[PDB]
């Protein structure tokens, strides 16, 4: 158990050139153990860091000696970490006579158990299909919603960076939604009679597991390098697209590691041969946290995609559609222009083999929680995250292609 006692997460917000240079440099000098929560970008845009307690006095230090503005944006990560495993304990112990409450983090066994009751109890819609194994031999499963027939597919995944938790949860939210509705909601047996949904809620296993037993801030896979004594790649960094280019890191031991080549990672390689072998997978969508962005490619250049005017006009619905719930805002757009650049991402490989309908969510909140996202905010996050994936699949249902 990795604790972070004392540990501070900061809000900086560079003005210049240089200040930027400098926090990069901060982000690339691996030995100063700093977590960037959110990289820096360009001028003016805000950077969040989680310095370890013995380092916070020497950053700040630093920070003031450049003249880099900054706040205290979380005084202590562990009381946030603490609280998390007491709602979670809590909560394991009611599941223990009482049902499965989708409002709450679950441990890996416990998500696969509901993912087979569901399978179990709707067997005429839902089936589990296995696609590989992760590094450490867990398995990939993928639940497959359909009516029958060969249909072409919508494909949805949760879970590629460990420490995203609310994506695990709301993955599997929505896997029971769409149960839920199927055949009493008119637009969602309308989508299910013309495509097929492919959900994958668990896309790093491996990572997931260690983020619960040992350490909370893990973010990648956990495979072994060949002459490296660090572990893990960043699987958002690994795929073929602009590999190995500006927007991810060559070293091993970087949280940004894009790993010894492209779809070096299981993980990866499971994804992109299932999608090559089914052949008519048209929208891919893929969960993240935090930063509340909805984004299309592309992340390794920043000039505008083919379908640029098309793909914002179906982003900005989405947007507006998950707004309306509660009043959540969602910064809309490529990713180069709402981030940054960014190499090996997936939705970029997506769009390149073909699939048009590529995007990327990022979901709440803003800095306050960061990736320690209380319990509680799961069901509104999964509520309003729904009507902006609904107003995407009813585009693709009405756009064929
Ligand atoms: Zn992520």
């Amino acid at each position: 158990l990795e604790t972070f006692v004392g540990d501070q997460v900061l809000e900086i917000v560079p003005s210049n050139e240089e200040q930027i240079k400098n926090l990069l440099q901060l982000e690339a000098q691996e030995h100063l153990q700093l977590d960037f929560w959110k990289s820096p970008t360009t001028p003016g845009e805000t950077a969040h860091v989680r310095v370890p307690f013995v380092n916070v006095q020497a950053v700040k230090v630093f920070l003031e000696s450049q003249g880099i503005a900054y706040s205290i944006m979380i005084e202590d990560v562990q009381v946030l970490l603490d609280k998390e495993n007491e709602e979670m304990l809590f909560n394991r112990r009611r599941e223990r006579s009482g049902n499965f409450n989708f409002g709450a983090y679950h441990t890996l066994e416990e998500i696969s158990q509901e993912m087979d009751n569901l399978v179990a109890e709707h067997p005429g819609l839902v089936s589990k299909v296995n696609i590989g194994s992760s590094f450490e031999n867990r398995p990939m499963n993928v639940l497959k919603f359909s009516t029958g027939g060969d249909k072409p597919a919508i494909w949805l995944d949760a879970g590629i960076h460990a420490r995203e938790w609310v994506t695990q949860a709301t993955a599997l939210w929505t896997a029971n939604k769409i149960v839920s509705d199927y055949g009493k909601d008119p637009s969602i047996t309308s989508i299910l009679d013309a495509l097929d949904i492919f959900l994958l809620p668990v896309t790093n296993p491996d990572g997931y597991v260690f983020s619960q037993t040992k350490n909370r801030m893990w973010r990648k896979t956990r495979s072994k390098v060949s002459g490296s004594l660090c572990v893990g790649v960043d699987p958002n960094r690994n795929w073929d697209a602009g590999f190995g280019g500006p927007g991810a890191s060559s070293n091993p031991c970087s949280d940004s590691y894009h790993g010894p080549s492209a779809n070096s990672e299981v993980e990866v390689k499971s994804i992109v041969d299932f999608i090559k072998s089914h052949g008519k997978v048209k929208a891919f969508i893929i969960l993240h946290s935090y930063s509340q962005l909805l984004m299309f490619p592309y992340g390794y250049k920043c000039t505008k995609l083919d379908d640029f005017d098309e793909l914002s006009e179906v982003a900005q619905k989405a947007a507006q559609s998950l707004r309306s719930l509660h009043g959540t805002k969602y910064k809309v757009g490529p990713i180069c222009s709402v981030i940054y650049q960014a190499s090996g991402g997936s939705i970029d490989w997506s769009y390149d083999y073909g699939i048009k309908y590529s995007f990327a969510f990022e979901l709440r909140d803003t800095g306050r929680y960061g990736f320690l996202l209380p319990a509680r905010q799961i069901l509104p996050t999964a509520e309003e995250t729904w009507l902006g994936l609904k107003a995407i699949m009813e585009h693709v249902r009405d756009h064929p292609y």
